[PDB]
């Protein structure tokens, strides 16, 4: 589900990028060839984030937890394969992009500028800032 916010923010920074790229593991939402980095915009429910957007469904609970667990394992392998290929990976969680605690365009823009152009190690952005992936 292509993120409007991010396409316009990346465009404003002067960067060229590909979107929803099926040629790379995980089909990353945005790919910036010039800086060897890819960006995923993950939903907090489907990818099992630890924030307030994560809610356990009251119906077929076990089924849902098993399914979302499998999504997480698949995400870990896609991220490892990308890194083995030489890509840096950023995950921007949904809680940073939409809803009550979302970042301002200014805060979000500054974190993107430093991470892309400063060649930061793989990381993830949430409502509390930027964190390494490992
Ligand atoms: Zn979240």
């Amino acid at each position: 589900a292509i993120e409007k916010r991010l396409a316009s923010l990346l465009t404003g920074q002067g960067l060229a990028f590909r979107v929803q790229d099926a040629s790379l593991p995980g089909r990353p939402d945005f790919v910036v060839d010039e800086y060897r980095c890819v960006i995923f915009t993950h939903g907090c429910f489907w990818h099992h984030h630890h924030c307030y957007l994560f809610k356990v469904p009251a119906t077929r609970t076990e089924f849902w937890l098993e399914k979302i667990g499998k999504n997480v394992e698949r995400d870990r392998r896609d991220i490892s394969r990308l890194q083995e290929l030489g890509w840096r990976v950023l995950i921007v969680w949904e809680c940073a992009l939409r809803g009550r605690e979302k970042l301002t365009d200014e805060a979000l823009t500054e974190r993107l500028e430093e991470w892309i152009c400063g060649e930061g190690a793989s990381a993830q952005i949430d409502t509390q800032g930027i964190h390494l992936l490992a």
